[PDB]
């Protein structure tokens, strides 16, 4: 049987002892443990990402699979970041638990397993970094929670999921088309911080306050959460197009929870220089961004690995 | 027929120039119409005196019309229609509408969104059901609803809760109402008020700056609205901001970047403990607006609790 | 703590044998719970019997308790649930429950189900929302709920008017009540009745065989259900089969086999002419049980459509 | 411009004058249009379904690209089938509408220029037969109408649609796994009918006389629409047992909306001879086991068949 790798980067979810917290583990894998961090993903941060790739990426050939145990808060972060920076071919597969392990019918034990199960199956590899969660696989990229308490509340809200998981099965019936894991330049391992990039909120009657703090502090690039389109309040809009013009990226995504920003629609995007993020939602068009930022400051390069990444 | 007024604040929605009546010639088989313009904005330009605007409007017309349609641009029609669902004191219908696909475009929406928005706004049964927003062939509740997509007709979206009636042949099949209080029902009175409590939103994500929630405590702001992670989490560095001006008299309201779902009161963050208030299913922007009108009611944190979970 | 009756149908939905206060034993901290099994089969196999036996015994018990709570399979609660939501008089809140997954496997739901199912039962606020399904963490209306995956924990959804409340740490925020009469504000008594009227389904398609609807109208059924393609349309040879039987006695219901939306009245079949019924929003399984219903009341047309517009 | 041929099988949905109902299709293609047949989708049936596969066959090289305007009530039937049937590797993209073409507002303009925007887009061949709806291109199996009156009806409700057209541009991010057009082995060119199947209703109290008509009328096959993952009421289930061991083909599959109706788990398919359905819905599952019956009766072989295609 398959050996499988569970890094942990927070507490349990299902109960290393979790094969005996969740004895079916060991008639489909052979299973160990490893904790990199102990935090809640509420507080993930820059430097969790570069050592979770770094020991992906290093330690790939001594294990068949690896599976991440993640807060789920923030999940849906870590999973894009690592499907653009891990360069190891074997599944990478993420989980998670909506109830805590002690509550009546947790869900994390049983989303383990799935989660196990993915990481064996040979037809996952060549996928890019997954997601399992309630007895589904999601690509990384499109992977959003959806609701604040639901246990099905992890779902691929544009393009939909890579396939179903019944009984240790899996029907795959997608694979994901943009770039992911080997196919990007991206490359952290001699990376010890990641460029400054922060989201604004639009909203009626926007504060640029925000955004003009962001700038004074010289971050290398802003994602707005926009309103509809990837629009902006007027306040916001001047500040980040004044900021744009002075070299800051600035990338348009919405705080809308499904559809693309899309590029020379609402904005003349080329006018004042920035980026359309697509169906990158705030939070994962900044994971992109820190990455864009890292090859080239060129607003029209970043744009370009907008619509391949 | 009912007598309707129409409020338009931007450009017309229906094509073919505030009188729309020709555009939709069909309209005076239901109603008897009427229109002004009364600001003329891009509604990603939305903000206060607009809303207060619209709200005196509406309170002061009542008696003269039997219902209101308001055309509206849809990025931010979800916050306007929830500010005059908590201030617009006329028991008449106000309905709000607009077009996802410019009116010069192929299988433009905004014809047939207005048409359905004038049947809601005279149909007997949509009395008393609050402040409403009518898109693509349903009726939907001004605090739940919600732009769902960027692009697509169908966006509008009562996500928790769902609609309260669907749209069709010119008939309402209502069968929900809103059980929050709404407009009669509120404290909040506008009517002498020429400004409105200044709420920020502040979003969450990981590797979060301090920086814009440290900017609108330094300004004063009277609130601010969290868009958490999860069931309404912050990140280390801006719970600190947050918990430090929760105390030095800011008002903290814990909502969620999360499209669906509620923010519940100490799930995990001690809300007592820091003086914070949970959302419930008020998304950012619905939060900001409770929060502004909650702040010319009172102060403290634990009665703009009790407003959270009345309104 | 109120008192709570469980009423189960079929095999044990929480493990660790009715007594299920062992299998989930903080259902002492909300409630005092009893529980007797009245029949004991897969949801697959119910039928008219065992929904008389449900009625008659929670009508008969009411006031022996504070509430009920029944244990079923997910197959097919939604009927028992519109069955119910339409025969049972008791005032006291009655909450179905079920598991989508087998009690002895990983991450079991039936054990929180329940729980939940308990909570809702004994909320004070439970009450005159009609017959109730509790299925992962929410709380649904009997009309409305359908099985919307066949094998998701979420798959019970309301899926065209929404939730009532969603339950957190055992409380419950409600937002909206179901405005069509339900329970005691339906004529319908099936205190004195042994049977009910005899009503099929058929399903609509390309070259479809008029085959089925023949049989049901040679068996000499009473009405026939149409799960119909589109807004309730029907194919050629279903067409005519139907059109003769609506006038030789059988009464006909057009329904429609698409998840979500109306069936209207002439939208586009003229149902005035065939002698049909609409169904609304009443998928062709609720139809069904709202037709053999009617007709215990009713043979006419024109007044089952009266019913399918009010209940 | 590309050569596109716009093939009716009922009334219109703009407005062959076509091109004159909306004029900014020549921008774009050079449109021809031929009337197969006129009947409402309600009325589709065999006989339809033949001649449109025939006929795309046939006239595949004269052509760079079909639309095809049908009824919007079996627009999903007949997209499979054509999924299945059509050797032609040019873009098969279906579309209708949901408001007819003189009232309000009406969806057919657009949706009738996006339907050919996709079927020009070289990026939409090797797709299988799409189906073009409210901005959207869906693949013919998955697709199916959600709503009774909404425009945004047509949806992929369990693996997502395949891409989203925005300015006459389309981000494809999915493509179907499951083998069609030219990976299938069916070949309906010689065939002058098609092996009946019917589908019957799965409920509470629910009787076998419709399953038994269709037993006594020697129907080659039977589809149930089963309740929860495609279980039978036992009547049903005792009348297609019978059935299927006397050389009926026994399909399970659901009357729920959404989900696979997966093999061994309610039910003993090896015991008793029957065939799970997977995700196809019953009037999806139909489709394929008409085909599949033109190649085998073998249980097992049509069983596979359904995990193929």
């Amino acid at each position: 049987l398959p050996n499988i790798t569970i890094l942990a980067t927070g507490g349990t979810i299902a109960g290393e002892n979790l094969v005996n917290a969740v004895p079916q583990l060991k008639d489909i894998a052979n299973v160990k443990g490893e904790q990199v961090v102990n935090i809640g993903s509420q507080d993930m941060n820059d430097n969790v990402w570069l050592t979770l790739a770094k020991k992906i990426n290093t330690d790939c050939d001594k294990t068949d699979g690896f599976v991440i145990t993640h807060g789920t808060d923030t999940m849906e972060e870590t999973a894009y970041f690592l499907d653009l920076t891990v360069k190891c071919d074997k599944p990478v597969v993420m989980v998670g638990a909506m109830r805590p392990s002690t509550s009546m019918s947790a869900d994390g034990p049983f989303n383990l397993y799935n989660a196990v199960v993915t990481a064996a199956d040979k037809a996952s590899a060549n996928r890019g970094v997954l997601v399992v969660m309630n007895d589904t696989v999601l690509d990384g990229r499109d992977v959003t929670k959806t609701n604040t308490t639901d246990v099905a509340t992890f779902k691929s809200v544009n393009y939909g999921p890579l396939g179903y998981i019944h009984n240790g099965k899996i029907d795959y019936q997608r694979t994901p088309a943009r770039k992911h894991t080997s196919d990007t330049p991206f490359d952290v391992s001699k990376l010890n911080e990641l460029p400054k990039v922060g989201i604004v909120y639009n909203y009626a009657n926007a504060s640029d306050l925000p955004a003009k703090a962001l700038v004074d502090a010289g971050y290398d690039g802003i994602v707005s959460a926009g309103v509809g389109n990837g629009n902006l309040y007027k306040s916001v809009f001047d500040t980040l197009a004044t900021a744009a013009k002075n070299g800051t990226a600035v990338v348009r995504s919405s705080r809308v929870p499904t559809g693309a920003t899309t590029q020379d629609a609402e904005v003349d995007d080329a006018k004042y220089g920035f980026v359309a993020s697509g169906t990158l939602n705030p939070q994962k068009a900044r994971v992109l961004l820190q990455l864009a930022l890292t090859q080239t400051k060129d607003p029209q390069q970043i744009q370009q690995i907008f619509n391949q990444y």
